[PDB]
């Protein structure tokens, strides 16, 4: 879910817009990405498109025509650490877990300025 | 919010469906609340429906045009407790809290079989 990946990263990361802050970063930060990953917060952006990528090919997912940017599941924020509820579907659930663990992925890994507005050049 | 309110209730009360089980029972479980509560379910009722006039009468709320029932919020369950979401706005949070003090009273105290479907004669 859009809406709560946002809110997840922020949850991590306070300071941030994660929509700006983290949106076209590197080779997989962003819509699709290819290539080698330019450094570590990359890398968990490249781990985040596979974590979606998984969940696409499983069997509850075919439902839920709503590809992984729309699909809305249900989280908690509290004391800066994001719970994924266990009212979620199969589905969302996975979801909540791909986004859970990219948003604390980025939140431990350096951020690179050179590395933001990345021509695509060479991903 | 009514979904998450449900959703609530059985976090802490895995075997029921809660808009069946808790829904007009006594004199405030339900639409409306007039009268002496009938039993310490029907008062959890009865502070709830407070919690609603209280979050009602807020600055906060003045805004959000979907009665408290509509009006969402977020919230996770896990382990079986709800934690409310920093995400929520003032609003949100406020309803989001009389809803979880809601459910967990509902789990405290005793079901009466009698009291459900209660005629309203002397509510
Ligand atoms: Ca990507
Ligand atoms: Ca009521």
């Amino acid at each position: 879910a859009l809406w709560q990946f946002n809110g997840m990263i922020k949850c991590k990361i306070p300071s941030s817009e994660p929509l700006l802050d983290f949106n076209n970063y590197g080779c997989y930060c962003g819509l699709g990405g290819s290539g080698t990953p330019v450094d570590d917060l990359d890398r968990c952006c490249q781990t985040h498109d596979n974590c979606y990528k998984q969940a696409k090919k499983l069997d509850s997912c075919k439902v839920l025509v709503d590809n992984p940017y729309t699909n809305n599941y249900s989280y908690s924020c509290s004391n800066n650490e994001i719970t994924c509820s266990s009212e979620n579907n199969a589905c969302e659930a996975f979801i909540c877990n791909c986004d859970r663990n990219a948003a604390i992925c980025f939140s431990k890994v350096p951020y690179n300025k050179e590395h933001k507005n990345l021509d695509k050049k060479n991903c």
